[PDB]
């Protein structure tokens, strides 16, 4: 999940 909401940077 993490990644999937850091993808934003
Ligand atoms: C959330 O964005 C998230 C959580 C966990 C993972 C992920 C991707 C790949 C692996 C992997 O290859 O495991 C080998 C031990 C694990 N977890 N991606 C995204
Ligand atoms: N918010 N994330 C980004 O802007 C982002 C763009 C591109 C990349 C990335 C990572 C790894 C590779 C590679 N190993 O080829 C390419 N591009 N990360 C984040
Ligand atoms: C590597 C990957 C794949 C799918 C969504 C987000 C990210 C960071
Ligand atoms: C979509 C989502 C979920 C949890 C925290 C932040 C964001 C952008
Ligand atoms: C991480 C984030 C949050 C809201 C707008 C833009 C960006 C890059």
């Amino acid at each position: 999940l993490a990644s999937f909401l850091m993808q934003a940077l």
